[PDB]
């Protein structure tokens, strides 16, 4: 037969392995030949194992590479202007790679050139508390300052603008082993530790959902208009570089002013952790001066997309996606996702060589230029917006497939929660001590719900990868699973050989996954739900699931309001709107699954499954979140302190934020209400998609 | 049988009549309680008629009313203040309504309340081209004048917002018999002239689509956040009051200072229509002062929602709407419309009774305060945008179904110009020395195509009437038909007796259409309209017909900028990508055509029903229009020089009026460039939608 069971059993781990090390032997940076010929190779590859169509979408989109011979680096420089200590100008290569061309050095994309020179001031996380701290605390000022930051627990651009608002003139970003190395585990190439000399490459931007710089709204097509680079959105005013804990201990070493306020503030390098400004009575004289040189360049890009036509609803998509640039060899991020989603394909393809088609069209893409800001899929899909915003189902992300070998991660929708329930108990465990136990079983009992005894914890999603534009500008239902590590307060801040030349296939097979059964396990996980969403009569949503939700939100919302009763007494700040809309919700939607239930008729059928594609449509508010036009979902939206992070109600929440700091309360209040309106409104129109038609 | 023969028989003359004179037997102005009845009258006749549910659909929304205690009126005063001419403080009440009630004063809707006194000028129709004429050849500066315009050509608010933006401090608009007068008929009740005492009243805000000024994007439900006044949309920020004949007469004979430019500017008094500023020397001293007292205040209005739910596509929507609400009596302005639709709905419930159902739902709308700027359809709308946006066929108004007596009239997205030709076919013309001849025929020989022999005129949708969120916003395929007077460049200028207490049943039932054949006709092209559009299996839209106006749109706009031919090459301005666009359409709709034609199977017909419905969906843009936020349709706009007349390309056109006089060339030319990538890119994405769907 040619049911789930059989696309299931066609997968393989070592196809998977296979692909892995194929696509990993050379660099792969979005806008090189390199990531060109492997674009190539994929849609060769696709169209042999059977998809109908693949071709080659390309977009002109603004990049940014470090200038080959002028590179870029920071010095400590003393009185005389004598550079007395240089950070490293590349990382050392791993073993057998000392050869290979074209690594790219570590730097931080969309930096701006410069040179400022100056005292620096030590930040923590750059965190918006960690600035409060700073400032309203400790009252250190870092106008004009270097500031140097750790990475970890938020997004690196997030880091950025929080330095530039505090008055920065330039950012370092550092690894520290605290954040980067776990304890009793040997550096690369004996261990999965990040080395000394290792470095974490990534952009700065902040585009807020916008896509390349230039094009904000429109495909960067041949004809497109351009902004010039002035008005270009998400670009960073002050230089940023990254660098590894050995040349981070050089800089922080000398380091005066004030102590850390607590141990918080503290990472594992042997340092004060002082947070300045400058150094030390005896070094006081000697500044830190940065040498950036990057230039940003509009550059093509290659998105791969693959189709497979549905035989009964070939205009309704199903859609599997993920990027393939990587900043250097992508051993995890992404080629572990790419394999997965090239053996997905070719089961898929196998299936319909036996003359089998899905239900559905699904589509399957190999994005680009991910890496630069999600360029690749947010300009498709700005290309391809009115055929998304009326025939898209789902959206399935597939980036890294590994970042741990502990257990399953899940982010989706609400709408998504009970096919991934029900599919994980249909799947085996790959875990030690679970042998024939499902994977439900596995994943409940190391990584269980807050909220519910006996189920799995799912996230919400933010930002940060691919399914962004689908999710959080068309409204498209989209999910996300993955295998990763125990490490709970580090969930944020990346494995630790993350975007360094160390991540590479050897770092995969060796020390994450050697027998695959951990990619063969996500690969079951997302090729079954695309299965499903995509083969199913009836599509596989629960919105009842979105009525629990809401109202946990809806309680935690009013609970952070209720921190201030003075003001909500004075102002007449009532919740009661937006819990109305919830019981609404919940009411419909449960008369709805009866229906869905109880309902030979085609008609009732697809008007009942046009009911469920929109619902995650409804949830659009086509304003926009406030000074975030591409934000356009009212129930989640990537934090606005860390993208990487979903929020809830995030109109209301950010109305709320920090307020008791805001000069005009009346303003701030009324604003609050104003976005209770908007969530109150956006839940019972969503709920009236779900009641009888006419 | 019950097929479209069977509704049309159904309709009678003798009806429309009877509820015609029902209707306007009393004022029924917006918010008030005489019209909040007749909302509840219409509900349950719509009930006895057959429909499956009829509800009120209320919203709270700004509305504005002179004081009854404090009346407006404009005085000429001397040296000394003593007030010498007062205009009118109610227009002398017509024949047996001389003891009628609640008949609203003239006044201008929103005006702001002021005595602002000074000197005149006037300003013809107040245009764009007459303050350009005024300001730049005659160098008379309007700054801190009071500002007397001539009604007809343009919508009102476009004249006050010319006005506010010239320097006026208060704007007098009157009705000149050049305009409001026809040669060789008498005034009423007479003849359907305009007396010297009549007024025609109305709104002069600039809401640029956006509905309530309190609450734009949201419905003024009863948890609503509303702007404060001082942030509301579109209100006047001087004075406004109109006057009849008479006592412009009074103000204009005075009139000193700079001759009228030319012949043009010279209306049918026995005036110099001297420009001014001020009066003759004998009277220099003379001001003119202005006295208005009305207020704006938040009011409950009321909109009839009939649902006939449909037999095989229930969640698809034609909708038939048009307004309840008038200034006064509202003989023809929109009672004629109302009537029409009442009748409309009865024979549906004819047909309804004896078994039958219409392939999809619909939706028959009484619409409340449309005089106050198309409140009731745009708040509605805003409550339902998802539900229309993802099941909304087409959208049918019926305002007034008579202007004149001389033919047809239509307005339509090029969607609907085969259904609408077909259906006139079909259909007998009522016209004098055209009997048993179709419609079409005398149409076509009333009203030719300018580019088209053997063709009707139909012109394009602007807005100015309760279409304009369905089509302009939301992207909902839309058309209006009515009958209409010779008077070619009175189009947008209005019958004689408009927004007049002389506005009346006996005015219809004398002057107009003594035996409703007219009405009839009329009611034949909505209904029969609403009839295939709710019956047909495939959707009655010709998507070829959109190819050949989008060549002719783009050879216009392209005709406009090659008057600029040095600053196209030195910019390099191109239009080759919107070309190759329409190209591209062209192409593409002729093979969806092809299939349309050539393909038992209800998926692929919905799936191509669905491509046909969401076409004028893909016009849309999310971004809306530069400062237009919600007029998003690319092809078509209310012009920004006049609310009641469609633009084509309006992001082009807005662009390039009067480009040569911008102080930056070069970013004016970017500007021109960029509206060409927009428009070419929306036109190759809506053509990407009626491609094969994978
Ligand atoms: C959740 O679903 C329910 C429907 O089950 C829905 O209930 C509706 O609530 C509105 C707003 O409260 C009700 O509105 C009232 O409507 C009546 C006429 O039907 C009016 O007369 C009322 O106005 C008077 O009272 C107001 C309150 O004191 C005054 O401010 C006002 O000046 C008037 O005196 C009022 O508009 C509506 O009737 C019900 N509909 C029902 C029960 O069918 C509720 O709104 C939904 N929740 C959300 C957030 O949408
Ligand atoms: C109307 O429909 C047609 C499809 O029939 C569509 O044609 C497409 O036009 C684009 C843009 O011109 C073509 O883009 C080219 O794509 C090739 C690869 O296929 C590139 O190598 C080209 O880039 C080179 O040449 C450019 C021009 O000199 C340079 O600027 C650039 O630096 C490169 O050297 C270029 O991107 C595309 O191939 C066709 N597609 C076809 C024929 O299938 C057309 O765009 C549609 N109209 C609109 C307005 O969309
Ligand atoms: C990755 O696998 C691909 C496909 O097997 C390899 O590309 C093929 O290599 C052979 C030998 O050079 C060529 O003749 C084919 O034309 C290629 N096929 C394609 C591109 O579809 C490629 O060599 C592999 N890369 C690595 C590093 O192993
Ligand atoms: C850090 O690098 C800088 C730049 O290469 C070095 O300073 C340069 O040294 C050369 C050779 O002595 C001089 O000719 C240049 O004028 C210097 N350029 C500067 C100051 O930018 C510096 O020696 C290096 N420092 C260390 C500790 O290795
Ligand atoms: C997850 O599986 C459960 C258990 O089978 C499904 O819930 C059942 O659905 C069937 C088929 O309609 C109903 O008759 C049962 O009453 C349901 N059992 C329950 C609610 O416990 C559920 O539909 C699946 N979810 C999906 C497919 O999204
Ligand atoms: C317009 O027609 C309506 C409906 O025929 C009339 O309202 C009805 O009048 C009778 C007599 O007063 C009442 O008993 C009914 O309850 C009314 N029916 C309704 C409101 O549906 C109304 O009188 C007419 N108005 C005029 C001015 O002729
Ligand atoms: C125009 O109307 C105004 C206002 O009613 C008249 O002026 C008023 O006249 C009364 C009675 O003489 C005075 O007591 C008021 O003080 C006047 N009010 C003003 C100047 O605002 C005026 O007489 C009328 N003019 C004409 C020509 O009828
Ligand atoms: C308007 O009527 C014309 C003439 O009947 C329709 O065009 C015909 O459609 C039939 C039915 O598919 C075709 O087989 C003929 O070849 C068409 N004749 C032509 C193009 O001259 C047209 O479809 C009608 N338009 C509507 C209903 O929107
Ligand atoms: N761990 C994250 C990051 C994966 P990523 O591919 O590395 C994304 C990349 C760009 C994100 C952006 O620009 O918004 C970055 O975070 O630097 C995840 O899994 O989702
Ligand atoms: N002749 C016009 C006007 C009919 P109307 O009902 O009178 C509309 C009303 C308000 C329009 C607005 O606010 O946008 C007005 O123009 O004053 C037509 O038929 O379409
Ligand atoms: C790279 O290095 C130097 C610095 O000016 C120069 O030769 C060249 O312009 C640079 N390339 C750029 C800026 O892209
Ligand atoms: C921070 O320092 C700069 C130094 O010139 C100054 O302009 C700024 O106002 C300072 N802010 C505070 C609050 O100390
Ligand atoms: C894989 O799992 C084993 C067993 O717990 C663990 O010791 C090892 O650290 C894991 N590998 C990685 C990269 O987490
Ligand atoms: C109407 O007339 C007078 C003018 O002030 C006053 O008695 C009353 O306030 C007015 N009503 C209003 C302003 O609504
Ligand atoms: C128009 O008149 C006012 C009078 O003060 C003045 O401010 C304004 O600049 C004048 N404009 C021109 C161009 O005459
Ligand atoms: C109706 O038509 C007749 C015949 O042309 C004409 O004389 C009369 O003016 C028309 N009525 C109106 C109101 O236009
Ligand atoms: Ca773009
Ligand atoms: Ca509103
Ligand atoms: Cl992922
Ligand atoms: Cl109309
Ligand atoms: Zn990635
Ligand atoms: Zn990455
Ligand atoms: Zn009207
Ligand atoms: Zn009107």
């Amino acid at each position: 037969k040619h049911n789930m069971k059989a696309f299931l059993d066609e997968l393989k781990a070592e196809n998977i392995k296979k692909f892995l090390y194929n696509f990993t032997q050379i660099p792969h940076l979005a806008g090189t030949e390199q990531n060109f010929q492997l674009a190539k190779q994929i849609q060769s590859q696709w169209k042999e194992f059977g998809l109908d169509s693949v071709e080659l979408a390309h977009y002109d989109v603004l990049l940014s590479y470090p200038n080959k011979t002028h590179p870029n680096y920071i010095s400590i420089i003393n009185e005389d202007g004598n550079e007395i200590f240089n950070t490293s100008l590349f990382e050392p290569p791993p073993p057998g790679y000392e050869n290979v061309s074209d690594i790219v050095p570590p730097f931080s994309a969309f930096s701006p050139q410069g040179m400022p020179e100056g005292d620096l001031v030590y930040v923590n996380y750059a965190r918006t508390e960690d600035f409060f701290k700073l400032e309203r605390d400790m009252k250190i000022n870092c106008s004009g300052k270097i500031v140097i930051a750790r990475y970890g627990k938020v997004f690196r651009g997030n880091k950025v603008k929080n330095a530039q608002l505090a008055g920065a003139k330039g950012v370092i970003l550092y690894s520290d082993p605290a954040d980067y190395f776990a304890p009793g585990v040997k550096s690369y190439p004996d261990g999965w530790n990040l080395p000394g000399g290792g470095v974490q490459r990534g952009n700065i931007l902040n585009l807020n959902g916008a896509g390349d710089p230039l094009t904000p709204g429109y495909p960067a097509n041949e004809y497109a208009y351009r902004r010039g680079i002035a008005e270009a959105v998400g670009l960073p005013s002050i230089p940023v570089h990254p660098i590894g804990y050995y040349d981070a201990q050089k800089l922080l070493e000398k380091m005066g002013g004030s102590a850390p306020p607590d141990s918080s503030w503290r990472g594992s390098l042997k340092v004060p952790y002082n947070v300045g400004p400058g150094f030390t009575g005896n070094f006081s004289t000697q500044k830190v001066k940065m040498h950036i040189h990057s230039t940003n360049e509009v550059t093509r890009i290659y998105n791969v997309i693959g189709t497979l036509r549905g035989a009964v609803e070939p205009d309704r998509y199903v859609i599997l996606g993920g990027h393939r640039d990587s900043w250097v060899f992508g051993g995890i991020d992404p080629q572990s996702g790419a394999a997965v989603v090239h053996e997905i394909v070719r089961s898929f393809g196998t299936l319909k060589k036996e003359g089998w088609r899905p239900r559905r069209t699904i589509l399957f893409a190999s994005w680009d230029a991910e890496e630069f800001g999600l360029l690749g899929s947010t300009e498709w899909a700005e290309e391809n917006s009115r055929l998304l915003q009326e025939r898209g189902v789902a959206y399935i992300n597939a980036d890294s497939s590994i970042e741990g070998n502990y257990t399953l991660r899940v982010d989706c929708t609400p709408l998504m929660y009970s096919l991934v329930h029900n599919l994980t108990k249909e799947l085996k465990s790959p875990d030690e001590g679970f042998e024939g136990k499902s994977l439900y079983e596995s994943w409940t009992k190391k990584s269980p719900s807050p909220e519910f005894s006996g189920m799995p914890r799912i996230s919400k999603l933010g930002s940060g990868n691919d399914f962004e534009v689908f999710f959080q500008r068309l409204g498209i239902a989209s999910g996300r699973a993955r295998y990763t590590k125990n490490w709970e307060t580090n969930k944020f801040s990346g494995y630790p050989l993350y975007h360094s030349v160390y991540e590479t296939y050897e770092l995969v097979e060796k020390f994450y996954d050697p027998m695959f059964k951990y990619h063969l396990t996500v690969a079951q996980v997302r090729g079954g739900m695309v299965f499903e969403l995509a083969n199913s009569i009836v599509l596989p949503f629960d919105c009842r699931d979105y009525a629990v939700v809401l109202r946990k939100y809806a309680d935690k919302i009013y609970s952070i309001s209720m921190k201030h009763p003075q003001e909500m007494k004075t102002y007449s700040v009532s919740f009661d709107s937006l819990f109305s809309a919830v019981k609404n919700f919940t009411e419909i939607a449960s008369k709805f699954s009866e229906r869905l239930q109880d309902f030979s008729n085609p008609i009732v059928l697809r008007m009942m499954n046009d009911q469920l594609m929109f619902l995650e449509r409804a949830f659009i508010d086509p304003l926009g979140l406030p000074d975030r036009p591409f934000y356009r979902h009212v129930i989640y939206a990537p934090s606005s302190h860390n993208k990487y992070a979903g929020e809830s109600f995030p109109g209301i929440y950010d109305a709320l934020f920090d307020i008791e700091s805001k000069v005009d309360p009346s303003k701030a209040w009324g604003e609050v209400k104003r976005q209770i309106y908007v969530a109150a409104f956006t839940v019972q129109a969503a709920a009236e998609t779900l009641s009888e038609v006419a």
